[PDB]
């Protein structure tokens, strides 16, 4: 359980959608964040992939305002502080808004992979993960935009998947947050993209899994690495 609280882009704050305050207003801020109704700080599991609730999280609506990036920059997503029971890989997401941000339709936005961690030890299983990596970070991941991609305004869509209860058929726990971006510079790639219900299926091999085991091998779940 968590959430992304901070953003950080050229030097400055871009301050989260604070999901245990902003939803207990009328009259919250605007930010770079994706609205959700997911104030247990929770997940969606298997139940949910085939929903709009895998997209950009439970209830989700765009964030008003957008961050500009530098041409290959860096993105600082900053955790509330995560569980080492969470063990799980760490996934990252572009999709075009073909306009402004604030007014795409989620279902309508394909995702393609910028960027994957999975498992990165496992002499003592359950192991070291890239959910591990981000504590190990102090709550911190750090997203490099591509350089080859098309410019333009783009959701990001930053997860942690937990599998300590992947096991069971749907135990598996997603965390999206969305954020928009303006990606600059002098790229031309546009990616093949993913539908957000496309991403996942709840029998995926590193989706319903064992980690508690000795793995010889983990299947980071999603489509293809774009490597442009
Ligand atoms: C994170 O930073 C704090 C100090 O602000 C330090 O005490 C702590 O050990 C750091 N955590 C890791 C895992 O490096
Ligand atoms: O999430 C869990 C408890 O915190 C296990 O399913
Ligand atoms: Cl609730
Ligand atoms: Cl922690
Ligand atoms: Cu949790």
């Amino acid at each position: 359980h968590g959430f992304v609280q901070n953003i950080v882009i050229d030097g400055k704050n871009y301050g989260g959608y604070l999901v245990n305050q902003y939803p207990y207003m009328s009259n919250p801020p605007e930010v770079i964040a994706w609205s959700t109704t997911a104030t247990d700080l929770g997940f969606v599991d298997g139940t949910g992939y085939q929903t709009p609730d895998i997209i950009c999280h439970r209830g989700a609506k765009p964030g008003a305002l957008t961050a500009p990036v530098s041409p290959g920059g860096t993105v600082e997503l900053q955790w509330t502080p995560w569980p080492d029971s969470h063990h799980g890989p760490v996934i990252n997401y572009l999709a075009p808004c073909n306009g402004d941000c604030s007014t795409v339709d989620k279902t309508q936005l394909e995702f393609f992979k910028i960027a994957e961690s999975g498992l990165i030890n496992d002499d003592n299983p359950p192991g070291i993960w890239a959910s591990d990596n981000l504590i190990a970070a102090n709550n911190s991941w750090t997203v490099t935009i591509p350089t080859t991609i098309a410019p333009g305004n783009y959701v990001l869509r930053h997860e942690i998947i937990a599998l300590h209860s992947a096991q069971n058929q749907d135990g598996a726990q997603n965390y999206p947050q969305c954020i928009n971006l303006q990606v600059t510079g002098g790229g031309s790639d546009n990616p093949a993209g993913t539908l957000g219900t496309a991403l996942y299926h709840d029998t995926d091999p590193g989706i319903l899994i064992n980690i508690y085991q000795k793995l010889s091998s983990y299947i980071i779940p999603g489509p293809p690495l774009y490597t442009g």
